[PDB]
């Protein structure tokens, strides 16, 4: 290699490739942030006035511009595909990816291969943005452009809302280990894609444009069409629909070679202005313009809504065929159609063409059976995709409470995992209290108490916004039976009990109070780390918000759910099968899904550790003598010199800890021995197992505590 | 290559090695630091008790541990080496390295070859760490360790500053281009050393104990010794004082073969609690430690202050000689003085002993006339050591104000940069305002006043807090007649229009008060920025904290200051000759330099370049029509899509800007540009560049330069 300077990319990983990066707990640090503390985005944006903006983005769509010229006058349809790609990134393995951060306008993503002349696209919109300034953000503004392109084209969509929060640096997410634009390192089986990506290929959104590998063949390409947007949330009915209802705009770019394409956004010089994919062919904009390389124009409408696409398709019969660029599509056999599909800049007609992923969808069975009813059922299109897509560019933002604006829909909807409205009043300071000494008389000892709060709450992901502990939905399908959270252990019985003091004071009831489960579950947790505190010479009370409502096993999409299922939480000391990377790793994904920082990462370890809301009630990491007592003595205890350090015999990724005279006094796992051991959190380690460290640990500890219990709050925040 | 995980070192990086690194700019965020905002260091530290301290590490000092004895039953003599290697990273030209981070205990730098073993000393004192909490940092108890080893063994130490504050994440510094644990990439012509650096090899401190790449040739590793000391602020005294009086103490380890010692701590497994190089040979520690390789004991009295060391190198004849594992060193001619020196742990005596490095002292005809002298001088030796070494642990420290603690002496010394105590009252509100009017009644125009106060005040670096506007050193050499202040421009009528207004001002004075030039200065600056801000419908008043001193001529190192003229400040579009790398990487290294955020940085350029701050009142980047006025229009123009970048015909790394008519409307500097087209500057741009962003702009903007104004102000702070 070659050391280069910090302010030109080199750091440790060059001299330790693989060491943990603790990094990714500190993305988007405020003082990135030009906001400044006191900017509340919801506050700015439910100021806006949304038709005035939708008459601005109205206006920039129809004003064409020198330097990307509009295809037949309105940049609609590259505002819906710009759009589709803002949204198209998520991911249902992890959360990460879709169209919630902006991200598409940094890196990586600005510069994939699939989002070519998007950076243009997004540039366009300035105009709009410079208007409007802080009350609205990229991130909302370029999915918002996509569904005003669809208004303005005819097609009426169902809703939408304000509130994703633009972000300062690119969110670093895993995309796949190929080196190289386009490669392929990420199937094996029959045709088995790596978790947890989405798409068949590095840089692209979801499948190949060509077919599977370049191989334009129909019937295969339609397998990894079902299978990518089946990661992406959609099933069959909503896949068919967003293809058809988005090749009903626009057309595809490859008027000349691919090869005279300038470097991609990040590695164009400094005058294009942050512009890549500059074309020397012809004018390089416009008429001559090199996108994607393919050739394509779907319907003899490309900027209004009806049913051409589908009956362009159904009405002809297809031959392979290449772009201008020696790109694979389809045109129509027998020069049939010839001249009835239009130029995008007045040149002459030209004929009915298609990408051999839309033949997909007359050629495989069940997306034939789907766009055939379809062909003579428009309507019923233009249902299912005013659905689909309103849950592609919604999918990641989480409880529908964070949704904002005028135009949000009344309506609720199963994949928003929707949780009742509050229907009665909440308890006070006076039930919160009298029920937190019920909790600790119910014999519910202060492990399970605090095991179940935590596997409720920490269900919760930053990413998507889903889980978490509203709902109450550890008491349903799948949560109730998931590994970590054990049913073989005794989480039955403790939803008993819980649901007992439910009833009892709800009959009990001073007026129009009642009390959820959710929120019982959350209290169970608070009572316990109360009592816990106490029994260590504490007496700290740990702060609750009531609020939590319960969803029914019909609100609860159980399939939906399986993606949540932690594989691995360190939290409890848990490890099951098949994740990517060693424990200790695993841990990090799970502290940065959770929204938190390293020091409260390392708290929460510590307490969680001793406190025995250990997976199985395990021995490990569990440094201390006392039972179900809060102390730091987790801390202390690592960093203890007495103590010696080896891999069990018995081989197992566990370790045995000895004193002076070589007896097993402790016993841990990878991701309790990491925070003695790496500089970063041994670092940290030290600062809460000092002599006078004891006060300030319960108090970080809790502030902790309560954040995870509230990450899915936003019914409140 | 092959793209990794996040959590696992992988991001934009990898597919653009070279793009800017905006990290440089949010390195050890609040979000990472156990310690929350409260925390206030100077208020912990002066609540020490001091002599309990001392006690508590002299007991650590004589209490062996098991996991690493002590040799002669004493660890002073480590101490004694961990803290110099704690403070032996320093260079002077950039001020990064140096013991005031306590950046020893993370990477790179735990992981040195040269810092083998003192992964060891840290851990040891841990137990004084564990009693003493917040009270005491890393950063401070480190060197501070080090002090007291030196006074345990019976050598009075000159005083010692607490006040290091201790942080969360490595410090990202450059250390060189090699690849490879002790590689040397970095010399040329005789053996001129790559700038910044002042090691000879990657993973060393100072230079190869047996000689210019291993070669034991003394007169030679005396260039290296002389050089290498030279760059961390040592001259031919001090250095010689340093390793006479280091090596009074301890002893080398080479015990057994090098290929023995296991990995070093970021690369050693999970077992060892973050402690590298594990050695497979004999016990592998104390009597069989294997550290450096080379086997010396200097002095007969390892643990004792005495004039041995220089008695034993010049009352002996010296031969060329292999470690037990095959390493150069020196040993006494024709079986002298054996048996003389002790064993660490109680062996049989040895025979005299010596480095490569050592012998330099008295082979080199410069160290020669110097050491011969303290042979028959010892107390002028006992003087001037205690004399570096002070300076050696308080090098990166800056103003004497920092200093904490019941050991800090009296007296001020050159290196230190002092200025004159506030020997009279302050000018109040009133003053200021009066002397403001004065300042624009001056008829100096906005763009001097600013140029002026901006080249006083950002000379300071946050690295070892050398420089700013405080001792107003301005007007003395060497910066009153560097490239970059421009003596050729006015900066002399500017200083003398200003003594003028001081001396009115003094004469004047309203009771006992007193105004200094360096206030005067800064003043100046701020009343322009005022005066700029009505000029554009803005009623902003700018912060200003008076207490800067002038110095004397006589106060200021010439020499010294040297390293502190900027070859590149983006804020001026000033770019000198001999910079690593281009225009923009400069920009950030000096933003990193002034503590600022990329928020920061972004609206000085942005204010700067319209008040003309620019060098030789440059057009580079002033993208307003208005003269002297603070406006956002730099950021309003650099949005501008009507105008087209390409770089200037007369080749220069400059760019003209062209409007729809061709016109070259504006030009600018790679510096300017790049605020356009990186996206995550230019994300920030787009909001200052917004149509509501005037007010915010004026606010973040005084922010700002207050800031920089105050960077050296620890007087007050
Ligand atoms: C099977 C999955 C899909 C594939 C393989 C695919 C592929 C493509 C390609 C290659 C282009 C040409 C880009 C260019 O050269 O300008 C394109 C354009 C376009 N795509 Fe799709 N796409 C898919 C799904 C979607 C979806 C789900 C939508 C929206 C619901 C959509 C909307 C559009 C639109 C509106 C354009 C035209 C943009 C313009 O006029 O510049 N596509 N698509
Ligand atoms: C000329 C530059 C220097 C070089 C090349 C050098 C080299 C070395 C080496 C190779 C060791 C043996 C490491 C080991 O096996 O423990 C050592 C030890 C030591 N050095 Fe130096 N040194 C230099 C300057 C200094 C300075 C300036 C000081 C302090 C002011 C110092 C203080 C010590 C002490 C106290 C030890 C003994 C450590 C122990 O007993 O465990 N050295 N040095
Ligand atoms: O009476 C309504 C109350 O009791 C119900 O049975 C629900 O479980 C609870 O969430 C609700 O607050
Ligand atoms: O009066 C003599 C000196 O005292 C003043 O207060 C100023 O601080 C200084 O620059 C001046 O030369």
């Amino acid at each position: 290699g070659h050391m280069k300077y910090p302010v030109e990319g080199g750091g440790n990983q060059d001299w330790w490739p693989n060491r943990l990066n603790l990094k990714v707990l500190h993305q988007n640090p405020a003082v990135a942030d030009p906001m400044g503390a006191a900017f509340d985005y919801a506050a700015e944006v439910a100021t806006i006035d949304v038709d005035a903006l939708t008459r601005d983005i109205e206006e920039v769509m129809t004003t064409s511009q020198p330097w990307w010229p509009a295809d037949y006058g309105h940049y609609g349809p590259l505002f819906i595909r710009m759009a589709w790609h803002a949204a198209g990134t998520y991911r249902i393995h992890d959360g990460r990816g879709g169209a919630g951060g902006g991200m598409q306008r940094f890196a990586p993503l600005n510069s994939w291969p699939d989002n070519a002349s998007l950076d243009k696209a997004r540039r366009l919109l300035w105009p709009v943005k410079k208007k409007y300034g802080k009350k609205l953000s990229w991130a909302d503004l370029i999915v918002f452009a996509g569904n005003c392109a669809l208004e303005s084209m005819g097609f009426k969509t169902f809703g939408f809302g304000f509130g994703r929060v633009d972000q300062w640096e690119p969110d670093e997410v895993y995309w796949g280990k190929e080196a190289t634009w386009l490669g392929d390192e990420r199937y094996s089986g029959k045709r088995d894609l790596e978790n947890p990506l989405a798409a068949v290929q590095m840089g692209l959104i979801y499948v190949n444009p060509e077919g599977p590998n370049g191989n334009p063949d129909p019937m295969a390409a339609a397998v990894d069409i079902r299978e990518t947007f089946r990661r992406m949330a959609m099933n069959d009915v909503e896949t068919a629909a967003l293809i058809v209802g988005g090749h009903t705009f626009g057309k595809t770019h490859g008027a000349g070679p691919a090869d005279l394409v300038g470097p991609e956004p990040e590695a164009a010089p400094l005058e294009q202005m942050g512009l890549g994919w500059k074309s020397s062919y012809g004018t390089g904009t416009g008429k001559d313009a090199i996108t994607s390389g393919i050739e394509v124009v779907w319907t003899n409408t490309p900027t209004k809504w009806d049913n051409s696409f589908l009956e362009i398709l159904y009405g002809y019969e297809w031959e392979l065929t290449k772009s201008p660029a020696g790109a694979w599509q389809y045109t129509a056999k027998d020069g049939a159609g010839a001249g009835t599909i239009p130029d995008p800049f007045g040149g002459p007609g030209r004929s009915p063409t298609m990408l051999a992923t839309d033949l997909s969808l007359r050629v495989d069975p069940i997306y034939e059976r789907i766009t055939r009813r379809w062909l003579e059922h428009p309507e019923e299109l233009a249902d299912e995709f005013a659905k689909a897509w309103y849950k592609l560019i919604h999918l990641d933002m989480g409880p529908v409470a964070r949704y904002l604006g005028p135009l949000v829909p009344k309506q609720t909807l199963l994949w928003q995992d929707p949780v009742p409205a509050v229907s009665h009043d909440l308890v006070g300071e006076a039930e919160i209290a009298s029920l937190k000494s019920q909790i600790r008389a119910s014999g519910l000892t202060v492990s399970q108490l605090v095991s179940t709060a935590w596997a409720a709450a920490s269900s919760f992901r930053g990413s998507d916004k889903r889980g978490g502990a509203n709902g109450g939905r550890i008491r349903l399908q799948p949560q109730v039976g998931w590994e970590v959270n054990d049913p073989d252990g005794d989480l039955r019985k403790v939803i008993r009990t819980l649901e007992e003091i439910q009833e009892s004071f709800n009959s009990a009831a001073p007026g129009n109070i009642k009390v959820s489960f959710a929120d019982l579950v959350v209290l169970g947790g608070c009572a316990a780390i109360e009592k816990a505190a106490k029994a260590a010479g504490h007496n700290i009370t740990v702060p609750f918000t009531p609020g939590r409502t319960d969803a029914s096993q019909e609100q609860t999409d159980v399939e939906s759910f399986a993606v949540l299922e932690p594989k691995a939480d360190g939290f409890r000391n848990y490890l099951g099968k098949g994740n990517p990377l060693p424990a200790e790793y695993m841990l990090l994904d799970k502290a940065n899904l959770l929204t938190l920082s390293a020091p409260e990462m390392t708290v929460l370890v510590g307490g969680l550790r001793v406190l025995g809301a250990n997976y199985k009630r395990l021995p490990l990491g569990v440094f201390t003598e006392a039972s179900e007592s809060l102390t730091n003595d987790f801390f202390v205890n690592l960093l203890d010199m007495g103590i010696t350090w080896e891999p069990s015999p018995a081989d197992d990724g566990t370790y045995q800890g000895k004193d002076g005279s070589g007896k097993v006094k402790w016993t841990g796992s990878r991701v309790d021995l990491v925070f003695g051991s790496n500089s970063e959190l041994r670092a940290l380690v030290e600062v809460y197992g000092a002599d006078d460290a004891q006060p300030k640990f319960v108090q970080d500890f809790v502030a902790a505590w309560d954040k995870v219990m509230n990450l899915d709050r936003f019914d409140v925040r």
